[PDB]
């Protein structure tokens, strides 16, 4: 109240200065969707002005552009961050990485491991506006605080359940499964230890789902078939800032054959499967998936 | 200038409306800043009772029919869930001394029924005689505001919404339903899912984008989960105003005469074409 | 339990006018915060909110010429006399509601003495937009409660102190003040019985200055000047409501020669001085007046 | 909407950005408290707080506490700031910024600068719409509240009074106590010698909205000296200083009479200081009245 605990004080304890542009582009975002492509292309714009404006970064990929954003020299800080301003047509999801490379900034500093990740998040826009940021100590909750306009700290050094009771995935594509995940969503519907079949929720929106899964646990699934043999969700800007979230709140992502944030990427867009959620889900998601090897 | 819902339904009843409208800007703005339900519920029945328009309240979180005391007796009947997430409402008028009994109406009888949804805006969907209107609260002067006009669901959609974690206690005909769903017969594109396990979440984006939503019987839940009076009627009366359906299996949801207020009925809803088609896989499998 | 204007008046047609004149000031309120164009705004809110109110048959206005006869269909039997931008920091909106009492409506039916009214009031448009509604058994405050868009009942059966400490008038006109004006104030900083002189105050908006007198007591006048020689403010939408505001809060309203609300108007749009406020300070300014008369 | 040209970022063009940034973070807050309303302790432990926080302070002078803060050296940094957290308690936050000077451990002396020595200043207004306006070296530059974003974005660049106005502002209800330069030269405001027309008059009673107005529409405001107050009443460190340096930076002026406030030295953190400020022909009328005595 006399002593507001903003994401600026906390993350005080360039970097600052860069999750404050950020913040100020998911606020105006927050409300732009209050009020409603138009919008994707528009949250674009704001998150790299913001970003630009922090001095604070030198490459920016973007789910909206084709190839790296160069910042220019006059505003150019040591940051790489990778972003998907509009998730989900919704949420917005950020990963911030340090430039490795002394040369001259480019697209390569952008393909670094999630691994290399120095923080990670998104907001969910709703009711009420959340915004998750993973750092190398944890995960904490922030949330907008629409009367003062900033980010208020309400939940710290997060951690997921062991075990979940839910599976989220479009069961709809069930014909193009892969025989491992046929498999594991039977065995949530069939428990073969006549234990309670788990519940299935399925936003469509993967900030949305994975939200959910942080806060109740349970497992979240967008797994690689036949079809589509890497996955459909991005790696640099989906699948890393998620996967970095979650193990920060002692959670797992993987893509089945490795950790998510392990795979080193060589395209800025290039996608990834993905499976995370609590620890004890997806070493059973693994587990069957080695079965099937 | 400015369209509110006052106007579009003055175009006693009004007085109720916004009552209830002035319940849902409140909680609207209690789940934005978020015993819920319990506070939820007392703005609801305190709003109702202070409009003199309704004489009997039935709400989920209430065991027996409020009576409303005779200074401020109106000539209505509500039936509410105050927070199903969102707030679902159904409006009858009374046909005697007031009691219990006279919530026990079929859904046919219903004179208004909608919803509000909680979300990045506040919608609230109104179903009359007329058919089915959307508002979205604007917060800047606190009005819900006409934004859709005689609202119509797809005659046929491409998603299908219900908890496929209870597939080991469905019946045969749901099961052989998903199925086809998702390995379609006749060489078509299979179905997306969606599930977000709020009611009026799932229902609203069934009358938007169209499909089918199932909350459907099997033999552990014969009379299905959802409450009739205060869940599946007024969500019926929304479906069948807007051009859809809504079916218990065997007839119409607002077909079904309710002897306890607190009963439960199976629903299936939506997309006309995708509900017939259920009603047909019904027919030949229990 | 949240207790509204529209409870309020409901437990005490009338609920309707005062319901969408309600929604009327909140459009204003939030057009006053996030901004001459303005004021024809203002007034073309109030007009089609009032008429959509199936409750009014004659509306006056400062902003339209003659008065705006009701089309049949919408007819109802109030008579609404409204000032929607007052000022135009600091702005507010007046009204008063009289009941038609004939034949076909027209101008002459505005043209009633403020001791007929039924209902009048303002809104102060300030970091909180208060509502002031006065009628037959008193004067009620609401304040906007912008969290669920309602006024809520903040201060009920207002009374104004019965003696103030702050008079309150443009003394920038000092050189065209009659010697009552001018002995009365020279009374208020050189007290004959040595009292403590009174503070001066003046916003220079009808509304702010007017609530203030309320709240805090004291007088406020307005009166006669060379190029204003009727007054300046308007009786019908301006002097009438805050004299029966003042009035029903146990103080006075005076032109000098009688009750403001005892005024009979001739023309919509005829101005009046006033003096209002605390019913001593009102009465020591009378004995004044009297006395050079 | 997609460039959001906000306080922060023209200010960036960094402890004096850490430092505004936490002081906006107190005027919203306080703006919000002051819209939803003992306010002025809160407000001053909501000011005190945040600029701690900054990391950018190392005294803290306030016109609510007796003694000046010394922050703790962990929290310390290079800037001295005094503020009126609540002034009018219409009502407003005043704020004037210097660099301390010297090597010796911070204390109260270090907030004992003329106001020449500024390095930024200015005030939020708590209206309708919450405005702050800031002068630096550069200029003055007004910066309106968006409460849908929470930030302050800029409405008006390198803000200039008016060489003249029509509207003087002061308290005639202490006319008994004035100083006769102060009664001449009011009485010539009234009575015009060269037959121009004569000032209006305005008072609101909050030093914040009566200097704004004279910002925007020109004039003079006066809380001069008197033999009961040999100097003045209006605080030096963060009332009259800030106020000085914003009208001068627009090319006003600010005298205590005698000399330029900006260039008195003060001895007290608390001292007042009579204050003259507003349009330039309109001070300097005043000056030639007041050499005169």
């Amino acid at each position: 109240d006399t002593d507001v605990n903003t994401l600026t004080r906390f993350v005080m304890e360039e970097l600052t200065q860069l999750l404050n542009s950020l913040c100020t582009a998911v606020k105006a975002i927050s409300s732009a969707v209050a009020k409603a492509k138009k919008l994707d292309v528009l949250s674009n714009d704001l998150v790299m002005n913001m970003l630009k404006s922090s001095f604070a970064t030198c490459v920016l990929v973007s789910e909206e552009d084709k190839h790296a954003i160069i910042v220019e020299p006059e505003k150019r800080g040591k940051y790489v961050v990778c972003f998907d301003p509009l998730d989900g047509s919704v949420g917005t999801i950020f990963g911030i990485y340090r430039k490795k490379s002394t040369d001259e900034p480019s697209e390569k500093d952008a393909l670094q491991p999630g691994r290399n990740l120095v923080a990670a998040g998104y907001a969910l826009y709703g009711s009420a506006t959340m915004l998750v940021l993973a750092m190398d100590c944890g995960v904490n909750c922030f949330m907008l605080d629409p009367a003062i306009g900033e980010f208020i700290l309400v939940d710290k050094d997060v951690k997921i359940k062991k075990k979940g009771k839910i599976y989220s995935l479009n069961e709809g594509y069930a014909r193009d499964f892969d025989p491992a995940v046929t498999e594991y969503i039977q065995r949530k519907k069939f428990p073969p230890d006549n234990s309670a079949p788990y519940g299935a929720r399925y936003v469509g929106s993967m900030v949305a789902d994975v939200h959910r899964t942080l806060v109740y646990g349970g497992i979240f699934l967008y797994p690689a078939n036949k079809k589509s043999p890497n996955g459909k969700l991005r790696l640099l800007y989906e699948c890393n800032p998620m996967a970095y979230v979650m193990e920060k709140a002692g959670g797992m992502a993987t893509t089945g054959k490795e950790a998510v944030l392990d795979v080193i990427p060589t395209d800025i867009h290039q996608r990834a499967p993905v499976i995370l959620g609590s620890p004890d889900d997806v070493l059973e998601f693994l587990k069957v998936y080695e079965k099937h090897s």
